[PDB]
């Protein structure tokens, strides 16, 4: 596999980074504030209806879920 050799060094630096809370993934602080834009409007895969919904609209989609949609689009 690998010899048990005096091996590298491996450093870490200061960075402060930045979580979201919707996706609640690591990104750059910097990068943060515009990444939670496009976050939201992502859109994830439903498990009771099974259709794409925005990630910040999944907070009330449960609602509309069920009620709302043309109909069986997808399997
Ligand atoms: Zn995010
Ligand atoms: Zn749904």
């Amino acid at each position: 596999g690998s010899s048990g050799s005096s091996g590298h060094e491996e450093t870490e630096c200061p960075l402060r980074l930045a979580v979201c809370q919707h996706c609640d993934l690591e990104l750059s602080i910097l990068k943060l504030k515009e990444h939670e834009d496009y976050c939201g409007a992502r859109t994830e895969l439903c498990g009771n209806c099974g259709r794409n919904v925005l990630v910040k609209d999944l907070k009330t989609h449960p609602e509309v879920c069920g009620r709302e949609g043309s109909g069986p689009s997808s399997g």
